[PDB]
């Protein structure tokens, strides 16, 4: 699929889906639910600790049949085999995409160019275990020979979002971990206002050890450590690195034994399972980190083994393709009803939008459909009073993914029962809605006059028929969180396979970098040429007329 | 405009905009910038400390003329006069929308039903000043007669997002303020793990004092205070309330002198200027809170006095209407390049989506256009490595609003110069893009073979022509932050006026509440009737089969 | 006269010097040539040095002979 | 170790050097800046050490705005 690219819109399954969309134009989920008591049973599935209810969708059994047919015709099964087996599915960069390999156990062997990369995976895992056990047991000491209790991860993008998500979500299983991503000096100041140089250990997470913001923040951290009393020859106890550039970390002053490896086949946004998730393991422990890896591995096995009608990643990806390519939905809301999962949307945004935000196929031909929506949302029971009003009564089709557990780690009276009820009621209100008759009946039951009833009824009407998915777990433990993350990774992969695009390259971030160097040189230098456009030149002048 | 509703699509200006959209189909911003060196001067404006560059937009001078014509024909000026003057612009609820009144100075008088509500505004402001001065000077003591240094705001929606945004953004001008919104008991546990009952003061922010989540969290806080050693007769020193239900706060055990008033004419999402912003004033002081009010008032004056061609709120709203109604853009990205402004997007989400997420006009007739996009985004220089790839190379039209200051409060070497350069370069890359010729030339300059050049060129091509707005300030102080918030409030108002909808009611949140009561009753009770749909019933059964 | 003083002319006739206190408040985009040299570079180099020292001291990164942070800055100067 | 307790704002770098002050802690004083007009330069170094560099730059920006008002306004509205 990464070598020969076809037009997915020319597939017979695609045309059948167009005809079915024309037929389903008038479909309403409420009518489908009163006319089918077994709709939930037909349109729900389970996998390990995850339960997916996708009955509140604009689908019939025929729709699921046609979507599975399109997934088969696009070659999702063979593409998944190629990705899992180490084939260079990143056609543009000529690399394999082996984030799944990071979750495989020690009994699995994967040969890339005649070399077993699983040896590298588990050597890195053993190194991570050694460092985590050293720090947790207070056996790691700084330049003052005092135990460290503040691990700060200096990294951006995939080095920041995934690890921070897993650290926050797995808080009931937790050394304090902080993250330093923004080049904004205010973030660095706020972070170092709580740090002691004798106590803080910095993990520099940069693939090539040349990323602008990461290197600037690392240089600032080293300057802060040196000017806070630390010594240059003893710097090694406060700076470890996760990088593919061993020499650069060496001249930074980092020991080779504290340099964790980054591999080309592991994408940045797919790398929380590797040594990039080193801060997470430092917060939850190596046993919980391995539990997260085991949950992700179980999700990989479910993706590889299940038929497409019960394949949760394939079902989610096909529903996304359905709504984005046949109903014109340009965004997808993610609503986790769990305070610990509030940062899930940020990692999902990176994972989905940086991967599927493409407009050329694997061979470079322009795409023939919409590829990749906007991912947005927020923590549950907070968005009901913020933006669920647009979901209920707006003019946009926004498919929603509700995520909620059954058991709360910190129960407070009946608060989790109310949280679960709020999630379920939001889904049910999205599907059902409130018609003119129901609103008028409620207003009459409230005793309002007829004129008031007819004045107020149109404003209270909720159209309904808003599709949603519900993901339920018993509890949010490391295993089920790993399964959830891997499920969304595989959904992104399947959508990218359907659209024929490369989900593992990011070529849309280089032009901004070059223009950033140009704009910085224009901002700082005195006699600089005009910028390419008058808008950038005017913004440069606005900076220069106010900066001191 | 709130009494007689017309069809905005039937206006001659709307049809002229359709014809202009047909003409501008082939418009490219790069060509407009090489063919007009004065484009930045023509399409930029200033107001107090705010500078809006809107030259990187799919507009010509004719486009701005037609958009201003549509704003005039829809009656934006008269609608703004009615809203500012106290007319019941909230037609559905028969209320005025007087959030602007909260920022007026003591010399302004506004008569509502023959009563001067500005007296209430400034009495509440004086009460806020008294309490803030008491707490700041360590003159407020708990049941152990110890000074309080932890103010916790128990509130959701408008009681949470705006105050927290202003508290975080105005950190360089800062008693520690915490927020407790989610009914998730884990949030309450995490919050109270850092609180002492002898030291924590709770502000219960609920309009009716009957909101489910707010009341549950307040009851949990009261139970925590009582079971942590506090006494019932002395509870008054740890619980103040901002509410319109004085009796309810009275039976909670709150003194009448510590009950701040909430008014009907102040919407929840427009209420950070009132006593709801009481935690913010407790963090930055009353002088900085008044500075924020003064900036918002200056923005109100700019909105009321300026011609529509130089009216920043009107220009932003008209650009939004242009892109959402003539180019089919369903989302709008907000990218603040400031670590303190990272929570700006959440408040903007509530403000815009809860207001303009409507599908009936002021009189109840169905809308004839798209009304209200999805608001999303995140802190700047962090989204470049997360989701700007979709902006640069995706298939969606997502207008972006870049926000950046010129001066940093905490400069760290040349980090703010790089932040400014990154913001400017992101805007410039969005407008320009990289063609096939440029990518091929760069690949050739890198020395790649011809076959490699032709293989890699299509993947590096950035289409360009992505519209963006840039908002620049000298510094993010309370005054300019207030101006920014008021500017976005007025933009939302103008868009709602153009679409003919009510921007001040939220009727799409009641059905979820009723269904939440039903679902909770089914979750807890033993012999309960089945839910209306099999999906909700199945989710209830999944809960019941696992909850203990 | 204001144009001459703002432009760098030697308005201090007795001492044959310019009076360029206004130059100390100009932003980095302004250039003022005195004897063919851009004194705004000196102004903003001094400003950057000032920023460096202020950030060092404010962040408790400046230490004395006992290696303790300084919290008392005494300006010995007159007039 | 005296260098950590004595910085200088002076035009006489050698004198501050023999006092025991590092060259990197010697701030420049220029002839075109009069003493009574020099709170905007490194002389205002203690002030920046009390209010921060952002507030010092805000003071410089206000002074610059007054300079612009003085240079641009007609004498009937020139404060």
């Amino acid at each position: 699929y990464y070598q020969q690219a076809f037009d997915v819109t020319s597939l017979p399954s695609w045309r059948a889906l167009q005809e079915h969309r024309l037929a389903m134009q008038n479909f309403h989920m409420r009518e489908a639910f009163l006319s089918d008591p077994g709709r939930f049973d037909e349109f729900s599935t389970s996998s390990c600790g995850l339960f997916l209810d996708y009955s509140k969708n604009l689908i019939t059994p025929e729709t699921r049949d046609l979507l599975v047919n399109l997934a088969r015709e696009a070659g999702v099964e063979q593409a998944a085999r190629a990705m899992f087996d180490g084939e260079p599915v990143n056609a543009s960069e000529r690399r394999p995409a082996l984030h799944t390999a990071l979750r495989r156990p020690v009994g699995d062997s994967l040969l890339i160019d005649g070399h077993n990369i699983m040896r590298d995976v588990h050597a890195a895992l053993a190194q991570m275990t050694d460092i985590v056990g050293r720090i947790h047991n207070k056996l790691w000491r700084g330049y003052s020979d005092r135990a460290i209790t503040d691990v700060v991860n200096i990294g951006i993008g995939g080095s920041y979002l995934g690890p921070e998500l897993v650290s926050e979500a797995l808080l009931p299983y937790t050394v304090r971990c902080h993250y330093l991503a923004n080049i904004d000096g205010s973030e660095f100041h706020e972070l170092t206002a709580r740090l002691n140089a004798e106590t803080t250990l910095f993990i520099i997470s940069s693939k090539t050890f040349g990323t602008l913001e990461t290197l600037k923040n690392a240089q600032a951290a080293r300057t802060w450590y040196l000017a806070s009393g630390g010594s240059e020859e003893r710097l090694y106890r406060h700076f470890i690195a996760v990088t593919s550039n061993i020499p650069a970390a060496i001249e930074f002053g980092i020991r080779e034994k504290n340099i964790f490896p980054m591999w080309d086949w592991v994408g940045g946004r797919y790398s929380l399972w590797s040594a990039i998730g080193l801060p997470t393991a430092l917060a939850i422990g190596m046993a919980n980190f391995k539990d997260l890896l085991s949950g992700a591995y179980a999700m990989d096995c479910h993706f590889r083994r299940e038929p497409f009608e019960n394949n949760m990643p394939v079902l989610l990806a096909m529903l996304g393709v359905w709504y984005g390519n046949f109903w014109g939905a340009q965004s997808h809301a993610i609503l986790p009803y769990d305070h610990y999962l509030r940062n899930f949307v940020k990692h999902l945004q990176q994972m989905d939008m940086e991967s599927n935000g493409k407009s050329v196929r694997q061979d470079g031909s322009p795409v023939s459909c919409e590829t990749g929506p906007v991912i947005w949302g927020g923590v549950g029971c907070n968005g009901q009073h913020a933006y669920h009003q647009l979901l209920h009564q707006g003019t946009l089709l926004i498919p929603a993914d509700f995520i909620v557990p059954v058991v709360s780690h910190n129960p407070v009276a009946d608060h989790h029962q109310w949280l679960y009820a709020n999630c379920l009621s939001q889904s049910q209100a999205l599907m059902l809605g409130k018609s003119r008759e129901e609103a008028e009946a409620e207003l009459r039951a409230k005793g309002l006059p007829e004129a008031e009833v007819k004045r107020l009824a149109p404003h209270k009407v909720i159209p309904g028929n808003r599709p949603s998915n519900t993901l339920v777990m018993e509890t949010l433990n490391p295993s089920r969180l790993g399964a959830l993350i891997a499920l969304y990774e595989h959904k992104v992969f399947v959508q990218g396979v359907i659209w024929g695009i490369n989900s593992f390259d990011q070529w849309g971030v280089e032009l901004g970098k070059e223009l950033g160097k140009n704009v910085y040189g224009r901002l700082t230098s005195y006699e600089a040429p005009p910028a390419e456009d008058s808008s950038t030149q005017g913004l440069i002048d606005y900076f220069r007329g106010r900066h001191r």
